């Protein structure tokens, strides 16, 4: 007898909301992974759909994430978290 929804859910497609998360291109691949796995676990985690900016994208530093407004928000916080951690290790290579 819980107030409203009792268990977790995915929601409706239309119900989902597209958001823009400011992600540095220096942490893009690092997050995406090799075959898109590192980003696969994150998506399923919050059940969202992260859409990285393509080469001809207007914002190569912004990623479009789809999904409920309650799940997306959480995903973002997790995204920026990895951004910093990764950045921390950014040194000017010889060439």
């Amino acid at each position: 007898g819980s107030s409203g929804s009792s268990g977790r859910i995915v929601g409706e497609l239309e119900q989902m909301v597209s958001e823009d998360v400011p992600l540095d291109h220096r942490v893009h691949a690092r997050i995406i992974g090799a075959r898109g796995k590192a980003i696969r676990k994150i998506m399923d985690e919050f059940k969202v759909d992260i859409r990285f900016p393509q080469s001809g994208a207007p914002d190569p530093n912004c990623v479009t994430v789809t999904g409920l407004p309650e799940n997306v928000e959480e995903a973002i916080d997790h995204i920026l978290n990895l951004e910093e951690e990764y950045l921390a290790d950014s040194g000017p290579s010889s060439g």
